């Protein structure tokens, strides 16, 4: 395993600690949810992105942050604003980005020094 690997599993088990029910550990499927790949496009989920950890496909902490951002925003835009799919992507995306915030990735390149 690589230092950014290493990184990026431990932003991702800190956020999967944030869904119990595994409601984002998986695709989105049309027989779960009717008409989402008519409405969501760039479909994302947490086992996606620990498989493009694992392939090391991400070059830097902004493009796993995109691909979070991206998973909580197709939520929001599929669920109505009740739902405990919208509810708990609102929820994880604040709590995300507090968790991987400007100022902690700084905290964390000056420990790198
Ligand atoms: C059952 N159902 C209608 C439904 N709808 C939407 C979603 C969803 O966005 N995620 C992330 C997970 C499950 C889900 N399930």
């Amino acid at each position: 395993s690589t230092p950014i690997q290493q990184l990026l599993e431990h932003f991702l088990r800190q956020l999967q600690r944030k869904d119990p029910h595994g409601f984002f550990a998986f695709p989105v499927t049309d027989a779960i949810a009717p008409g989402y790949s008519m409405i969501i496009k760039h479909p994302m989920d947490f086992g996606t992105m620990k498989d493009k950890i694992v392939a090391n496909e991400y070059k830097s902490v902004t493009e796993f942050k995109a691909d979070f951002k991206l998973m909580c925003d197709n939520a929001m835009t599929y669920n109505r604003p009740d739902t405990v799919y919208y509810k708990l992507a609102k929820k994880i995306l604040h709590a995300g980005f507090k968790m991987m915030s400007k100022e902690r990735l700084l905290a964390l390149k000056r420990s790198m020094s």
